[PDB]
């Protein structure tokens, strides 16, 4: 990598070891998707490991307003993950330490001097393929324990930054972790649930690597199963090798990206691969059911795994039908971009998964930036979503969501592949259009 | 400490020796927790001294049906203790005259020369903190007796008012009880039935200050005494100092808190600190076993006292099953809010405990006020917690439960601290996410 960062990395470690070692109890803030989880992990672990305390707090957004309730508070340390590079200022106005660890661009002004910064855009790195949250936090803790590697890359799955491959600081952490022995790398088809799910439905819940014609219709996948001859009440493991091989021969005709890398690690054993985790985990996060979520990811596995996968199992109803809907009605095009609107409370949680799986499927043009649209009384909470082609092509979401929901004092962000809004409901229309015209302009 | 109050409290004294002298029976109405049976006590133990008698009612909550019940019966002279600043109209529409010991927020109404009201929030003091019915009954029952003071203490923990020491009347009720010779203050851990439960199980038990990795945990509390090299199946007290010594230093560690002030009397010996009383009077009320609470109060302790142990012992054994069941089911979280649903009958009674130990332990996020949720049938039980930092923030959960719940036609209130509410299952989404922002309000 640029061995800047890991030393920037280990300012942060020195500091949270200074605080640790008087006794002080460590304030952590965090997101509330498989990335923001799983960082919020990661700094946990690291502290219950040096037999200290947390006091963690969960945020679907950082607010100003919630950064001066802080700046109350008798707590030392604070340390952010996957939030806080937009409002530096406003951190720097804590008294106390801060540590913070994410990977938006900028935001903005110039961070004080007793606040530790370690985010990806700031040394050569891109914040939307290189390095997550989870990451980031690796990086603030890697002195401490390295245990936690795998969450990291939880994360990274998450903010979706495996394209073919990790790269950069994410593919640094995966090859630190193979070296520690508490990550393995298999060539296998990347199915999901496959432990504990009959293949009928795991290929119906296998959302991404996506599976067109399969993915979503449990009826169509239990019909290729049989028309392939392949048993499909079993679980992948218990088939026999010649059904494996068939089975891997006809998916890959499907989808080539099917089969690939998988990644396990003894912690996760009878619950899933990685991207298992951070299915579970956005699951976790979209039923604001976060205790379950860190629970999960400092080591509770029992009552607490039933709930979770239980939830999961949910999650993925929803999103079946979140996919059949857009199916039915279909997105209305622009010129720069598309869009997907729904009142149902539903959708209201999931849009921009399904938007992201539409995309991948091909229901929808994958070219064109999509904005799901959902409606939360006065407000519509919008998630766009797109490809790298289109980031190629120079489009930055994050950037166009952030500029135009102000403009109506609205809140947005996120990165140039992946962003998010949140504006009055009545100001949907011109806020669509001046998205359309930011957008054509970076294109 | 506000002249008037103990004036107040006088008055209510010279009322009731008027009506002892008379030979009447005194009606006593009180609450069925620690601090309202503790009330009810003071008062009983007060008339008991004279040689007079009483007659107790204990109740969940009042209800205006039961207060016309009331306008009925014969009696002289009715005692309310926990409740009733919420109805005062209705009240003094009882012929005979009336004594109110409450502190909860009463705005309000107008008494009726001819009640006698006693409550923290017309004194200037809060009542979420530095006065609970015990003591209120306590400066009631004042120039009558003062062997009492204890009792009003036990109400006062019971209602989570030790806040680093006691303050305000509490305070001034404290410093009175030692020079009284009633009451005695040590430095100590604060750990649950010290003299009648074996170390493992005494830790496993101490909900309050809790210890988090420990409480709850006979496992692994067990295995923490054996890590450390200290006897787990013997007392505290019968530990060598040296084990003591390194005992006081290693749950330190985990919360300073546990090692601190702590409250005996005579009156208690035996059986537990003031806290413990506390916790043995929760266990009797919340298993009706009202009349085994407020003998324990008068000073029966033979029969009764077995019966009452037991009873802890199955009360703190509920805890605990409460407790996992918040550590495997979570709560979900919204803007404001936090909350946790169950349709079992075995956490009705004790929901909002649970709710309180959990945001002691960080189980669940302490900064974010937590509302436990149990159906009936049609309705909804809701029991609502929070923190002193939360009230400070501004807070206050018996407005929010109070209003919100109106809004539906339900009913509700409470403290800041602590409150409750009734509610159509039909609409609790509504419910829910109408105290979210009503709390957004009160923070922002
Ligand atoms: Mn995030
Ligand atoms: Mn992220
Ligand atoms: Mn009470
Ligand atoms: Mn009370």
């Amino acid at each position: 990598l640029p061995d800047s960062i890991l030393k920037r990395g280990a300012e942060a470690s020195k500091v949270l070891e200074e605080h640790l070692e008087r006794g002080n109890i460590i304030r952590i803030i965090s997101h509330n998707d498989a990335d923001g989880l799983s960082a919020a992990g990661v700094v946990a672990r690291a502290i219950s490991s040096m037999n200290g305390q947390f006091h963690i707090s969960i945020l679907s957004r950082l607010k100003k307003e919630f950064i001066k309730k802080l700046s109350g508070e008798k707590y030392s340390l604070f340390f952010f993950c996957d939030m806080g590079s937009a409002y530096l200022e406003e951190i720097s106005r804590l008294k106390g330490d801060v540590i913070v660890a994410d990977h938006h661009q900028p935001s903005e002004s110039e961070a004080g001097p007793h606040v530790v910064h370690i985010n990806p855009h700031l040394h050569g790195l891109d914040g939307s393929r290189d390095l997550s949250a989870s990451g980031t936090a690796y990086l603030a803790t890697r002195l401490l324990n390295r245990k936690t590697a795998p969450l990291a890359l939880v994360g990274a799955l998450g903010d979706m930054q495996y394209t073919d491959g990790f790269t950069g600081a994410n593919r640094f952490i995966m090859e630190e972790a193979v070296e520690e022995g508490v990550l393995q790398v298999h060539s296998d088809l990347k199915l999901a649930s496959r432990y504990t799910e009959p293949l009928y439905r795991s290929i119906a819940y296998t959302f991404n690597p996506a599976l067109p014609g399969l993915t979503g219709d449990m009826e169509a996948s239990m019909g290729f199963l049989e028309n392939i001859g392949v048993s499909y009440g079993v679980k992948y493991p218990d088939l026999s090798p010649e059904e494996r091989d068939v089975l891997r021969d006809e998916l890959t005709r499907i989808n080539p990206e099917i089969f690939g890398e998988v990644f396990t690690s003894r912690e996760f054993r009878n619950i899933g691969d990685l991207s298992d985790i951070a299915g579970v985990l956005d699951a976790c996060g979209k039923n604001r059911k976060y205790g379950i979520g860190i629970g999960l990811c400092l080591g509770e596995r029992e009552g607490a795994l039933d709930v979770a996968l239980e939830l999961q199992k949910n999650y993925r109803e929803e999103l079946v039908k979140g996919l059949a809907w857009i199916r039915r009605e279909g997105s209305t095009t622009l010129e720069n971009l598309q869009y997907i609107y729904s009142e149902d409370k539903a959708f209201k949680g999931i849009m921009g998964t399904i938007a992201s799986i539409s995309l991948s499927l091909k229901i929808l043009d994958p070219d064109i930036p999509l904005l799901g649209l959902s409606r939360m009384d006065q407000h519509v909470k919008v998630s766009a979503r797109t490809t790298r082609p289109a980031v190629e092509r120079g489009v930055n979401l994050g950037v166009a969501l952030r500029d135009a929901a102000a403009s109506f004092g609205g809140t947005g962000g996120g990165h140039d592949i992946a962003a998010g809004a949140m504006v009055p409901y009545r100001d949907m229309e011109s806020f669509l259009q001046l998205v359309d015209e930011i957008l054509g302009t970076q294109t």
